[PDB]
């Protein structure tokens, strides 16, 4: 079957530069700003656009070796991100594939709101484990904080 | 006027292989891996195809601040990369822009040689000083070579 699962986060950085540092180069800056949890970015074919397939590697310790992948869409004008997670990781066994939808918001404040939607494609009535679903909330919000720091200490970054 | 600049340099690295490192993860791997050369790269517009704007950062002692280079092609078929230096760093006064072209050819023994070309646009009758050309092949060399020991060190890279 297929399972929605969604998720809002805050952030204090604008819709725009927020855009551009975690979603357009979120693959060069998460390994430099979180190596406890990515290890390496690595491009296996297209651009950084639709169709585009990255091996992410994660440190000695996290429980997956690797995972892949795919860009689905990257819509700059509506700060819209789209991706699957096609193999490697909690792929296999009962689970096909991960498709998940990101889309930053601007507040009233000047800061920004992701909503994050994670839709796995299980097998048959198997169901996903809660603490798979936790996983992925987690990994997210300290990969977010990261880039936050980040540009917090660097002023002039994607700026 | 207009002044064409070639070069060639060989790697011991197979084209597909060298492409996808050098190449399509080059903005990814360059702070990391020269650190003494790139001290970041930040994605100003794009997904990393043709269109695509970064600001490229020296390190504080080398010559220039920073400077900004555009995708203009990005040919996977051929291993052919177009890109163009057009703002920042020797961009001023009597120099417009510079266009390059790098192309990866396969050679018998399984490595392979980097065609590059190096196009300067000029005002008028001024031409470009030779410290700039030989500048520009330098460090392409020493990207390339950081690169290339990366790739050898770690076996499983871009494999």
């Amino acid at each position: 079957g297929v399972f929605n699962y969604e998720t809002e986060t805050t952030s204090v950085i604008p819709a725009a530069r927020l855009f551009k540092a975690f979603i357009l180069d979120g693959d060069n800056l998460f390994p430099k700003v979180a190596p406890q949890a990515i290890s390496s970015v690595e491009n296996i074919e297209g651009n950084g656009g639709p169709g585009t397939i990255k091996k992410i590697s994660f440190p000695e310790g996290l429980p997956f070796k690797y995972v892949k992948d795919r860009v689905d869409e990257v819509d700059h004008t509506n700060f819209k991100y789209n991706y699957s997670v096609i193999e490697g990781g909690p792929i296999g066994d009962t689970l096909e594939k991960i498709s998940n939808e990101i889309k930053i918001v601007a507040t009233p404040d000047g800061g920004s709101i992701l909503k994050i939607s994670n839709k796995y494609h299980t097998k048959g009535d198997h169901e996903v484990k809660a603490e798979q679903v936790k996983a992925s909330k987690e990994m997210g919000e300290t990969l977010l904080r990261a880039v936050e720091s980040y540009l917090l200490a660097h002023s002039d970054a994607y700026n």
